[PDB]
DNA sequence: GCTGATGCGGCGACGGATCC
DNA sequence: GGATCCGTCGAACGCATCAGC
C-alpha cells in the first residue's frame, strides 16, 4: 500500500500558529545529494532549521552550493576523524545557536541550545548485517540515554534524525521477515522505549497519528523497494513533553527524492 | 587529474517446512 | 493445500583506496 502523508497542519491543537520549522533528512552522501537536486528541495521547503545526518563528506570537501544558502547561513559540521567517507551530520540554522557542541561527551551527533528548547541531531550507529555490531548499538543506547537525560534538565529537548530503529510493528512493511534485522531488533526497540522512557521523550509522529501504518522514511535501494512502499520509518522527531502543546504537526515528505531516506519536517508553535 | 576496479557498509525475494 | 513461518542469498547505492596512464 503507497502512503499521502496527510496536509500540513500549522495550528498548535489549541490554535496557536507555527513558529519554527525543522527540516531532517538522512541525505546518505551530501554530494551525491546535492547532485541528485536535495538542495533544490530544501529550498523549496525553507526550513528554519535543517538537520543532516550520514554525509558522509569532510568540512573541506562541502561543495560551494551550501556557501549559497543565505536564510541556513550558520553551519556546523561533524564527521568522524578515522573513517572520512562514513557517518557524518550536519546542522545549519537561520539564526546563530547559544550553544554548539559535539558528540555525547564519531561525526554523529551535534547538539544546539536556542533560546526555548535544545536540538539535538543524531545518525545512531547501525546494528550491521548479521547484527554484527549490535552490542556497539546496545552499549551507544545507553550512553546516549543518559547524555540526553543530564540535558532536558535545562529546557525542553527536540531530538531528531536517523535513529536506525523502527520502533513498532507498525514502523515498518514487513516486521515478521525482520526482527533479526538490523533495525527491529528487540534490543533495538527496548532501547528505543528506553530512551522515551528515561529522558523522557515522545514520538512526534506517533503522537499525532498513532494508527497510521506505511508511514516509512528508508527503503532499501534494491528490488524497487520504494515503488512498492516496501519501507521502514528510521526518522523521528523526539519532543519532550512540555512541548507537545507546542507540535503543530509532524511530516514524512515521501516524495523528496534523491537519498534512500526521506526529509521529515516539523512545525513547532513556540 | 581522471577513470574504473575493488572493498566496505547501509533486507526483500525466494525456497522450503509446518500447520490445520 | 493456502497461509504462515523460517533461514538463505544477491545486489543498488555512495564513497574510499588503489593501479594505471
Amino acid at each position: 500500500a503507497l502512503y499521502e502523508d496527510p496536509p500540513d497542519q500549522k495550528t498548535s491543537p489549541s490554535g496557536k500558529p507555527a513558529t519554527l520549522k525543522i527540516c531532517s533528512w538522512n541525505v546518505d552522501g551530501l554530494r551525491a545529494w546535492i547532485k541528485k537536486k536535495g538542495l533544490d528541495w530544501v529550498k523549496e521547503e525553507a526550513p528554519d532549521i535543517l538537520c543532516l545526518q550520514q554525509t558522509k563528506c569532510s568540512e573541506n570537501k562541502l561543495p560551494a552550493e551550501l556557501q549559497e544558502l543565505p536564510g541556513l547561513s550558520h553551519q556546523y559540521w561533524s564527521a568522524p576523524s578515522d573513517k572520512e567517507g562514513y557517518s557524518g551530520v550536519g546542522l545549519l540554522s537561520r539564526q546563530a545557536p547559544l550553544k554548539v557542541s559535539y558528540g555525547i561527551g564519531e561525526g554523529r551527533v551535534i547538539v544546539a541550545e536556542f533560546d526555548s528548547f535544545v536540538l539535538v541531531t543524531a545518525y545512531v550507529p547501525n546494528a550491521g548485517r548479521g547484527l554484527v555490531r549490535l552490542e556497539y548499538r546496545q552499549r551507544w543506547d545507553e550512553a546516549f540515554r543518559k547524555f540526553l537525560k543530564g540535558l532536558a534538565s535545562r529546557k525542553p529537548l527536540v531530538l531528531c534524525g536517523n535513529l536506525n530503529v523502527a520502533h513498532e510493528e507498525i514502523d515498518l512493511r514487513n516486521p515478521k521477515g525482520n526482527k533479526k534485522n538490523a533495525g527491529f531488533t528487540p534490543q533495538e526497540r527496548q532501547g528505543f522505549g528506553e530512551l522515551l522512557q528515561a529522558v523522557p521523550l515522545a514520538d512526534s509522529f506517533r503522537h499525532l497519528y498513532p494508527n497510521t501504518p506505511y508511514a516509512y522514511t528508508f527503503w532499501t535501494y534494491m528490488m524497487n523497494a520504494r515503488s512498492k512502499n516496501v519501507g521502514w520509518r528510521l526518522d523521528y522527531f523526539l519532543l519532550s513533553h512540555s512541548l507537545l502543546p507546542a507540535l503543530c504537526d509532524s511530516k514524512i515528505r515521501s516524495k523528496a527524492l534523491g537519498s534512500d531516506h526521506c526529509p521529515i519536517t516539523l512545525y513547532l508553535a513556540l
